Formats: structure tokens, sequence, C-alpha cells
DNA sequence: AAATTTGTTGTAATTTGTAGCAAATTT
DNA sequence: AAATTTGCTACAAATTACAACAAATTT
């Protein structure tokens, strides 16, 4: 048949191993990672807006990369994403994509 | 000037930070790529899903389980919290 | 010329926020 | 014992979806 491929690997990375050898390797673990430093490199100063922090880096190369696919088509891009189009076109203003 | 990246070493062994957005569009590059027409259905409820997920299990790493602390460091409410930790069965 | 997409509605469906309380848990 | 957190629960408010349409643009 196909060989499974998990919710983890559908978007991925790809890094280098403990020998010179590039692999794929889930984008949660980047994610997790950015985090970590995120944590590690503050210290002890209080954060109120990490979601929203999290949100903006991720949404605006998804936009950026769907309007690219969809060659500036809002409609289309809006059906790939499973938003509706009006939602699509205030993110896209929220980021200035214009 | 930023926040949120990525360790990357080049083939000359330096390690060296780069932005996790970076990060994220060469997924969706690549997510593109292999699909040769295939529609995409709901590629929002996916990549969020990506992303809720690790953020939850890091903070709630952070705030030792602590709910209450963990809603207030993101911003969202504590209700939705707890929703989101059921959305993914992190309980 | 035809079919699609945009920009713009008001309106309704859903999700998030608010607060407040007793019970459980941490301190 | 006192303080903080949890697991609820109406209801209010903010966000998202809908659906319609002329006008603009693409095919």
């Amino acid at each position: 048949m196909f060989e499974q491929r998990v919710n983890s690997d559908v978007l991925t990375v790809s890094t280098v191993n403990s020998q010179d050898q590039v692999t794929q390797k889930p984008l949660r673990d980047s994610v997790k990672q950015a985090l970590k430093n995120y944590f590690a490199q503050l210290n002890g100063q209080d954060v109120n807006d990490l979601y929203e922090l999290v949100l903006a880096e991720v949404e605006q190369p998804l936009l950026d990369m769907v309007m690219q696919y969809t060659r500036g088509n809002q409609t289309r891009a809006a059906l790939m994403m499973g938003i509706n189009r009006g939602t699509l076109r205030k993110k896209l203003k929220k980021y200035g994509m214009n």
C-alpha cells in the first residue's frame, strides 16, 4: 500500500545529525527549540504575549507562502487554508501583505 | 532584534541563529513541492496544530503544570488554555 | 463576452474572555 | 491556616463565518 506519514512528518525542516548526514525533522521540533532558547535567553523578566508572539512568527510566512502559491489569488488561498476570504484579507492587512 | 530563533550549522561547523519564520517557510516550500496539484483542504488548522502543541508542552513544562500561570504568560485565558489542552488531549 | 475574483456590506455562528464560587492543592 | 489554583458556569464581547453583489480583473 502506501506507507504511513504521521502528522508530525507532513511539515518538516531539514537538519544535520551526529554524522554529516542531512535529514528531515518535524517542524514542531523547531518551535520547541525556538522556545527552549526564548526561555533560556530570557531570565526573570515576565512576558504576557507569548501566544501572539508565536502566532505572528508563524502566520506571516504561511500567508506569504500561500499567496505566492495562488499567485495573489485571495479566494483560493482562503479555501486552501480553510479560513473565510474575509479573515484572510484582515490577516494580510495586519501583516501589510499588499 | 528578534526573539524566536533556531540554531543552524553550516558546512564549516559554525552554529548560527535564524528566525523561526524562515524555518516555517521552508517547511511549506517543501510541503507544496511534494503534492503535485493535490489540493490542500485545511492548511491553517494543520500548521496551527503543529505550533500550538509544542508551545503548550513547553509553557506547561516551564510553569510546572500551573495552568493559571501559563494562560497569563501567553495572553490567552485559562479557560481557553484548558480547552486547547483538551484539543490535543494533554491531560 | 463569460467566468471569476475583489471589495465591501450588514448578520448570524463560534470562540474567547470575564468573574465569581466552592473544592482541592500548594505553600 | 492562608493563599493559590482548579474546575466549573452564566453572560458579555470579540472574531469568524455567511452570503450577497456591483465592479474590477482574468480567462
